[PDB]
Order: structure tokens, then sequence, then C-alpha cells
């Protein structure tokens, strides 16, 4: 039959609404004809204030994941405390560790990604020890051996650049923030933002949109 | 029966999302069980660089725009000079006069609405201009001594303050830029962002999402 459609997600573990997008896609990943290609990537590689002391986009973010987690059924919480101390700490283990995954062992990449945002965006735990991610990498299903294998190539040269490479990729895409959705379809590229574009993509695919939750 | 839902849509004539939310909005005005409220609003009351040459975010919204052309079916198209231009004019007196309407005659309200759009974001029309009101309104099917009638009051202290009094209601919704929809519904108050959350407050409502272009 025809060819799948490629189409790319770029996420970080840092943003919520990645993990959002993400959800959404792989539960259409076996009902569309598509070809789901995750891109772990790093939202320092791209990102390039408000005085007042709780800023209208922060109250906006708050109310929407509220919204979001009941709408979605995603199991998201705002983190116990400030924000900034999450994304001060940063990913880059976490995504080098996604990285390394994506390298070796690809059918684990969507369960590794979902037990790191399960950390940061839902329990509030930390995902920068390596305790945290040999945690979350267990959770995924993988042996004590293999995740410990591959938190040992976080910081080798082949992880690292692979990781600027995808994160690169993203940006040559157009990307000002993350997610972004790439797809490749009807002969064209199409770049979407964000995790509220889903419907659209289903047209762009000729693929018939369901809602965020999808029956069997 | 139970009484509708009110739902209300604050927007400005210069935003082009708000255009696409408001299509959308008056498609299911008589499907849903709402009572649909247009709130002209002004941006520059709400409103609170890159320094490259062409703007990630200019760029998406170019090419964004382009696919919601098709998408939503309705006639949006970036304007032959610079963006700049568009917003420096303003719509002052563009967004007073429909709120002269909203006063006077509301029937007319989302005609009028409709047909200043069809101006500064399908044609590439001034909306400064008294001539440039008075055509939008008579295409919309107002008689020429209403529509003069109502440009004389453009300029009126009940007017210029109902504007004021509509953008600062918008203000108190936590609204960062325009447009902002606001339901009331099962005793909470939500309000969403743009033209890309109509499937959500579809899911606070209660109502069934059929796309942006619902069936007869």
């Amino acid at each position: 039959g025809p060819l799948p459609r490629t189409v790319e997600l770029f996420y970080d573990v840092l943003s919520p609404y990645s993990w959002l997008g993400f959800e959404i896609l792989c539960r259409y990943q076996n009902i569309w004809n598509i070809n789901l290609q995750l891109r772990p990537s790093l939202i320092t590689g791209i990102m390039k204030k408000p005085p007042g002391l709780l800023p209208r986009k922060g109250l906006y973010m708050a109310n929407d994941l509220k919204l979001l987690r009941h709408h979605l059924q995603i199991p998201i919480h705002f983190p116990k405390d400030f924000l900034s101390v999450m994304l001060e700490k940063g990913s880059l283990s976490a995504m080098r560790f996604l990285t390394a995954v994506n390298l070796e062992h690809p059918e684990m990449l969507e369960k590794a990604s979902r037990e790191l945002w399960m950390r940061v965006w839902s329990r509030n735990e930390d995902i920068t020890e390596p305790q945290s991610i040999l945690a979350a990498a267990e959770k995924a299903g993988m042996s004590a051996e293999q995740a410990q294998g591959l938190l040992e190539k976080i910081a080798t040269p082949k992880v690292k650049n692979q990781l600027k490479e995808t994160t690169e990729a993203a940006c040559r895409y157009g990307a000002f923030g993350l997610p972004i959705t790439v797809a490749h379809v009807d002969g064209q590229t199409h770049m979407l933002f964000g995790s509220d574009r889903m419907e659209l993509l289903a047209h762009l695919l000729g693929e018939k949109w369901m809602g965020p939750i999808p029956p069997a």
C-alpha cells in the first residue's frame, strides 16, 4: 500500500506542552498511516521578563494545564516549587540519555520519554541526577544493565553531537520553541507548533480526527 | 429548557486570529446551546523586539494563516504592505464604530465586524478613514443614514467609555492578547486564548465538536 507519512516530533521533557502533543501523537501512531519519528531535542539550543509578580501568561498556563489534564486524560501537574528551579536545573542529562536510547534501543524511546515526563511533570521528581534517570529507565522496562550502559554514554561525543544535530534540525524547521511537529505529506513539509494543532495535522494528512483520545 | 451558556468573545479587527475564532463561534452559535456575546475590544488597552530581519514567529504566522485559510475556509490574506503599518494606523475608529453598533443595533454587530475584517485582513483595505468604515457598514446591510448616524457617535463619551470598559473586562479575565473566549458554564468561568481551543470549549460546554466547519 501507499507509504506512511513521516511525522517528526521534536520535544524536550522540560516542556509540559511537549508531553501533551507527544501523547496525542502516540495515540494515533497505529491509527493513521504515519511513521511517527521521535526527535529528542534541547530547548536551550533553540530559545533565542515581565516585572509583575504573577504574569498573565503564567496564570494562563497554570489554568490551561488544569483543563488539559482532564481534556487529554494525562496526569500533568504543575510543580510544587518554582518553575524557575526546574528550568534552571535543566534537562541536559535526560535529553542526552534519550538521545542514547534513540541510537541504541529506539523501541524503548517512547516509554523512556514518558517516564521522564512522569517524573518532572507529574510527580515533581528530579531528572538531573543519575539515579533519577536510571529510575525512569527501569520503570520504562529497561534492565538495570541496559539502563546503566546507556547512562554511561550520555557524555560521549556521538551522543552529544546527535542531540545538537537534532536540535539544529528543529531550528532549521523554524522552531522558536517546543514542541514542533513536522509532517512530510503531499510533497510539502509543514511545521506545527504546540499541542493544539493535531486536528490541523489530521487534515494535512487526510486522516480522520477523533479528538485527543481516539477509540480503540 | 435549560438556559443557554453565555460565551463571550473579546476581539479587535486588527487581530487575524480574532477573525478565525469569531467565524468558528458564529458557525456554532445556533448549533450549541449558547448565548454568543460579541465584545468589541482594543488590543492597545491590553498589550503590556527580535533584531533579526525575518523573525521565526513572523514566518510561523505567515505559514499558519496560509494553512488556516484552507482549513477554516476563511479568505484571510496577509497584507501586501508591512504589518507594522496596519498596526501603527490602528483600529480605534473601527472598534469604536463596532461599539456604537453593539449599543444601538446589536443584531448588525456580527456582519459589521466581518466586513471590517474583510477590509483589513482579506482585501488589504484601510479601516481608519470614515469612508472606509461606512463602506464596510453598508456592505453589512446598514442603510447609509444608519451607518452615518453611528459614525457620528464614534467620539462620544458613551461609546469611548463602553470600549474602555469592555477592554477592561478582557483584562480582568486575564487577557494578555486577543482573541479571548470566556465560557460561563457548570458554575465556573473559563478563559481560552486564541482560535485553536474551540474543541476544548466544546468539551467544557458538553457539546459535540464537529470541526471548524460544522454541517447544516
